[PDB]
DNA sequence: TCGGACAAAATGTTCT
DNA sequence: AAGAACATTTTGTCCG
């Protein structure tokens, strides 16, 4: 109920559409918007907790999406 | 050869014992020196190249110790 | 070579 | 729930 969806930290409230934390908020708005060309070095499959959220931007990310955030979500 | 045995960027010389970019270097230089309580989100064998290789720092470091890398490599 | 200082990238927290 | 400003962590380059 007050879990980060993507990291399991503890959740602030809902942004961009998912209860997240606020490390994970910000982090998807960079993804968005910014260029990078983030690329696993695992298998795709990478885990997402507190300390391992920072060792793959990529299967982050591929978090944030597939729970469902979006930029637009206020409308 | 030419090219970092940690990551297979451009190699700057040998240090610490092995042929290394300058990032590797200083990356194992910080390791070495602190700490490196590192967890792999992954299963330990993260592919380190030039771009992946900010993703998993515990793999990185292995990696340096398995290609031979050490402090008193000159004395 | 090795290492300090500087610089940049990447991440996270506070405040409105 | 959203984002600007600041702060920290992590990483990389220069060394007129
Ligand atoms: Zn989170
Ligand atoms: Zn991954
Ligand atoms: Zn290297
Ligand atoms: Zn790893």
């Amino acid at each position: 109920s007050h879990m980060c969806l993507v990291c399991s930290d503890e959740a602030s409230g809902c942004h961009y559409g998912v209860l997240t934390c606020g490390s994970c908020k910000v982090f998807f708005k960079r993804a968005v918007e910014g260029q990078h060309n983030y690329l696993c070095a695992g298998r795709n499959d990478c885990i997402i907790d507190k300390i391992r959220r920072k060792n793959c931007p990529a299967c982050r990310y591929r978090k944030c999406l597939q729970a469902g955030m979006n930029l637009e979500a206020r409308k």
